[PDB]
Formats: structure tokens, sequence, C-alpha cells
């Protein structure tokens, strides 16, 4: 029912993808997205201490040097409060999702966005999710690279 999406390292993509490559991070959670997007005022304002409890999730912002908490707070504000009601079960789910992502390539890993790399003739996956979706920036007929793992098609197992 929820889309789980994450960033993947890629030295060829400026921003979080490059920062992850430099730090030896392969997968960094972007979000867990139910159908409903939160509108209005959050029932609770996420603190830095709460957001830092999602261990290994890197912020997409250079303003924190890709650490915490701009993306983490944005996730709680836009997808968290209205769906989970309380920050505690959301922090635990996000943290466990990230822990699984840190362990290696997950159960279902489908490409979302690629950076086609001319040199290696590979579709370098910059963002993946746990369900198939139409692709963006992915060259037809090329193999896919999920944080160095070579796959035939857009979905990795
Ligand atoms: C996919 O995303 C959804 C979010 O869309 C995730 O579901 C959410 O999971 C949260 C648990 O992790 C759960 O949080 C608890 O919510 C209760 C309140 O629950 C009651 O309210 C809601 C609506 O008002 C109803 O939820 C029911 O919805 C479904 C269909 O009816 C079904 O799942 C089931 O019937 C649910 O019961 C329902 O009326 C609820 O009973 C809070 O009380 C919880 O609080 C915990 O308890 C404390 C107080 O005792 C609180 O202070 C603590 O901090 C404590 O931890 C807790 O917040 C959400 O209700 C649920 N949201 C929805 C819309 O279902 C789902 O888990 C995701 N799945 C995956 C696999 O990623
Ligand atoms: C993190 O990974 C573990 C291991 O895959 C998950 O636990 C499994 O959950 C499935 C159902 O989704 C069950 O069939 C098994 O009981 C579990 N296996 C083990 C070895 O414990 C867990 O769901 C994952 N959590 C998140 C949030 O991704
Ligand atoms: C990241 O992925 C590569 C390629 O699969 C693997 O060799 C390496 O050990 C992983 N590093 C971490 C920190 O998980
Ligand atoms: C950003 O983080 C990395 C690794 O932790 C480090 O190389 C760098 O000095 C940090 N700070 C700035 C201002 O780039
Ligand atoms: C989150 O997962 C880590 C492993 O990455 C674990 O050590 C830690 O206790 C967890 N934190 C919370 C708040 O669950």
């Amino acid at each position: 029912e929820n889309i789980t999406q994450w960033n993947l390292q890629d030295n060829g993509t400026e921003g979080i993808q490059r920062a992850m490559f430099q730090r030896g991070v392969n997968r960094s959670l972007h979000g867990i997205w139910p159908e409903k997007i939160c509108t209005g005022v959050p029932s609770h304002l996420a603190t830095d201490t709460e957001l830092k409890a999602i261990h290994g999730m890197m912020d997409a912002s250079e303003k924190t040097n890709y650490t915490c908490c701009r993306l983490q707070r944005h996730e709680w504000n836009k997808h968290g409060w209205c769906n989970w009601y309380n920050i505690e079960p959301w922090i635990l789910l996000m943290n466990k999702t990230q822990a699984n992502l840190t362990e290696g390539q997950p159960l279902r890993e489908c490409a979302v966005t690629c950076r086609y790399d001319r040199d290696s003739d590979l579709n370098v996956v910059t963002q993946a999710r746990d369900s198939p979706t139409p692709l963006t920036g992915c060259k037809k007929g090329k193999n896919f690279s999920f944080a160095g793992i070579l796959v035939q098609g857009p979905c990795n197992f």
C-alpha cells in the first residue's frame, strides 16, 4: 500500500548520490509514502533528536552536508504525521527500513531514475523503489547498475 523509495550512490550525480559515493553509502532512504500526502499543520513538530534516530538515512540537502534533518523533517511533514499519527512508530519503521537498506540490495528493488553512463554503457540507478514504475533517464536495452550491482532489467533481486 506504501511506496518505499531510496537514493543510491552515484559519483556521476551531483548532490546526495555523489555524497553517498564519497562516504561509501549504497542506499539511503528517501521515504515511505502512503497514498495520502499530508496537508495542513502537523500534529507534532519533529525534533532533530527524533529525526537522527533514523540511522543511516542521509539528508538530500547540502545545507547539512547530507546528514540530518531537512529531508527527514520534510518526510514527516509531508507523509508522516497524517498517516502514522505519532512520530514514534514512524521513526521505528523508517529506521528499520533504513537498517534493511543498509544490509544490502532489498527484496524488491526497481529503478525509478537513472543516469545513463556512456563510459560503462550502464543505466546507473540513482533512485529505486520497492515496486515497478515508469523510468526516467534510463536508456532502452541497457543493463542497470544499483550501487555497483549489475542487473538485466529495471528490477533487482
Ligand atoms: C503503510 O502506511 C500506513 C500509513 O498510511 C501505516 O499504517 C499506520 O501504522 C501506524 C502503526 O505503525 C498506525 O499508528 C497507530 O495509530 C493508532 C490510531 O489507530 C487508529 O486510528 C486510525 C485512523 O484514525 C485507524 O487505523 C486503522 O486503519 C486500517 C483500516 O481500518 C487498519 O490498519 C486498522 O483497522 C487500523 O486499526 C484505526 O481506527 C486505528 O485503530 C494510535 O493509537 C497508535 O499510537 C501508539 O499508541 C499510543 C497511544 O496508545 C501513542 O501515543 C504511541 O506513541 C503509540 O506508538 C499509532 O499511532 C496508524 O493507524 C496506521 N495508519 C493507517 C491509515 O492505517 C502502515 O503500517 C504502513 N505499512 C507498511 C507495511 O509500511
Ligand atoms: C527488514 O527485513 C526483515 C528480513 O527480510 C523483514 O522480516 C521478514 O518479514 C517477512 C514479511 O515481510 C516475514 O515473512 C519474516 O518473518 C521476516 N524475516 C526475518 C528473517 O525476520 C522485515 O519485514 C523488514 N522490515 C522493513 C521495515 O523493511
Ligand atoms: C556497498 O556496495 C558494494 C557493491 O555491492 C559492496 O561491495 C560494499 O561492501 C557496500 N558497502 C556498504 C557500506 O554497505
Ligand atoms: C562533509 O562531510 C564529509 C565527510 O564526513 C567531509 O569530507 C567534509 O569535510 C564535510 N564538511 C564540509 C564543509 O564539506
Ligand atoms: C535503528 O536501527 C539501528 C541499526 O541501524 C539500531 O541500532 C537502533 O537501535 C535503532 N534506533 C531506534 C530508535 O530504533
